[PDB]
């Protein structure tokens, strides 16, 4: 039995002030570099343990011993995502019911049905960049967020946010972004009942109303028309859980759409932004990926089967997820008393945080070149030990969107590499903004068209 390390304390505030920063996940990564594979973190009225090693995370991923916990972050998001899949407890009826109904709509086979709608938004991105004037630049995370939000809107509930027609986002997106900001800001808000925050609370309730009104109206419109589309909303309206025999109620369908819209906006855009960042910083890797894109994408419009053929592009995306997993942590609780790693006794209910960027820097797994961007380290994935690579979470509570995110990102990155050469014209210094997720901030490039028609 070992006593685990703990970072510096602030008297009665314990460790809490360490997270009073715009970059708290990056702060925790530096603490993990100093303290190692596990450290205790205390705040008034709570304790958790941050895990960074594959040795310990492999055990945390044992669903017989640990289940998904709602982090305080997810509990605050639950005020607008409700009992949607990501903010529900495993033991809530609506978790397994929505899981059973939606799993077949998110399978690799299901991606064939979304492919045409994904191509529609991907072509809008390519056309935007084709239409820039000489020496104009691209705002990378901005355009990747326009694309990923519009893709899940069109695939989620056949709704066009038309983000490529705008400087200022659709009002729904303004409200969702401000609600996500309020949720994450509340993690570091001392005295949340101070009248100073009456405006924040009023604004939060207004933003919840904007999101619910749009989504509830589209659900009501669809039910009335009886229209059948190639979309998640159609699948959720037609679906019955084989176990309970029940469909989802309209309120839960709304929470699933809001959940999907948060994911589209926050996750996939970050992955594409980090992937392009790593490609422009590693020109030999960019060349190899561009050669594959040219070899495989032989038609004006990529096909579903061509996207599956972009093997090296898939490896580039996995290597971007390794270094900067855009959903950077998940939380677990001990189902029963148990000993972690032969060393750390835990009581039933004790919480763990998995610090995914640190797991992905475990030199015992990846070797001494762990900070290098080397997609080829994914060439022989059977050689990777269990639970070493966790950008999509764990077990039955893993990302339902994984096939959707990777299909969209592979299609889009493949088209970007087919159609343009890229220049890091500012020699951009990586600056990672933290919202629900991690994204480059201020990342800009210049594209030079290869003048290949669509
Ligand atoms: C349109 C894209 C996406 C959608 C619709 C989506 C949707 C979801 C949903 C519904 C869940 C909850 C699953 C459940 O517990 O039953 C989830 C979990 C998760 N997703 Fe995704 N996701 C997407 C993209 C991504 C991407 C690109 C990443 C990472 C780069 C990501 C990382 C995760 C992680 C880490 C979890 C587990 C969270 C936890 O354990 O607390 N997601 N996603
Ligand atoms: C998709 C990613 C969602 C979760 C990412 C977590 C993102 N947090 C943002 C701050 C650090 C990180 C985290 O470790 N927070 C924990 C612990 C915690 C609870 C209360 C206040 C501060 C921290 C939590 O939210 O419970
Ligand atoms: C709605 C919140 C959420 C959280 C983690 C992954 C995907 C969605
Ligand atoms: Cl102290």
């Amino acid at each position: 039995i070992k006593e685990m390390p703990q970072p510096k304390t602030f008297g009665e505030l314990k460790n809490l002030p360490l997270l009073n920063t715009d970059k708290p996940v990056q702060a925790l990564m530096k603490i993990a570099d100093e303290l190692g594979e596990i450290f205790k973190f205390e705040a008034p009225g709570r304790v958790t343990r941050y895990l960074s090693s594959q040795r310990l995370i492999k055990e945390a991923c044992d669903e017989s011993r640990f289940d998904k916990n709602l982090s305080q972050a997810l509990k605050f998001v639950r005020d607008f995502a409700g009992d949607g899949l990501a903010t529900s407890w495993t033991h809530e009826k609506n978790w397994k019911k929505a899981h059973n109904i939606l799993l077949p709509s998110f399978s690799q086979q299901a991606m064939k049905g979304y492919h045409a709608m994904m191509v529609d938004i991907a072509v809008q991105l390519v056309q935007k960049w084709e239409r820039l004037n000489a020496d104009e630049h691209i705002e990378v995370p901005e355009d990747m967020t326009r694309l990923t939000l519009d893709t899940i809107g069109l695939c989620g509930f056949n709704y066009r946010f038309n983000s490529f027609y705008r400087d200022q986002p659709h009002p729904f997106i303004t409200s969702m972004v401000r609600a996500l900001d309020e949720a994450m800001n509340k993690l570091q808000r001392a005295n949340p009942d101070d009248p100073a925050y009456d405006e924040n609370k009023r604004q939060f309730q207004e933003d919840i109303k904007v999101m619910n009104d749009l989504v509830d109206k589209i659900i009501a419109d669809r039910k009335a028309s009886g229209e059948q589309s190639d979309d998640l909303l159609t699948h959720m309206l037609n679906g019955k859980d084989p176990e309970t025999g029940e469909p989802l109620d309209d309120e839960n369908i709304r929470y699933q759409i809001i959940t999907f819209l948060i994911a589209g906006h926050e996750t996939t855009s970050g992955l594409l932004s980090f992937a392009l960042y790593f490609l422009v910083k590693n020109p030999h890797v960019l060349q190899k990926a561009a050669e594959e894109a040219a070899r495989v994408l032989v038609d004006p419009v990529p096909s579903y089967k061509q996207v599956k053929q972009l093997k090296y592009v898939g490896m580039v995306l996995n290597e971007a997820l390794r270094l900067w997993p855009t959903a950077p942590a998940f939380s677990l609780y001990a189902k029963e008393d148990t000993v972690l790693g032969g060393e750390y006794p835990l009581e039933k209910g004790d919480e763990l945080m998995v610090l995914i960027p640190q797991l992905h820097r475990d030199k015992t797994i990846w070797g001494d070149d762990v900070e290098e961007f080397r997609p080829e380290r994914f060439e022989n994935p059977s050689a990777i030990p269990q639970h070493a690579f966790k950008p999509f979470g764990n077990g039955q509570r893993a990302c339902i969107g994984q096939q959707f995110a990777l299909h969209e990102a592979t299609l889009v990155l493949g088209m970007m590499l087919k159609h343009f050469d890229f220049e890091d014209h500012t020699n951009y210094e990586l600056d990672i903004k933290e919202t629900l997720t991690l994204k480059p901030e201020g990342f800009v490039v210049k594209a030079k068209s290869k003048k290949i028609p669509l």
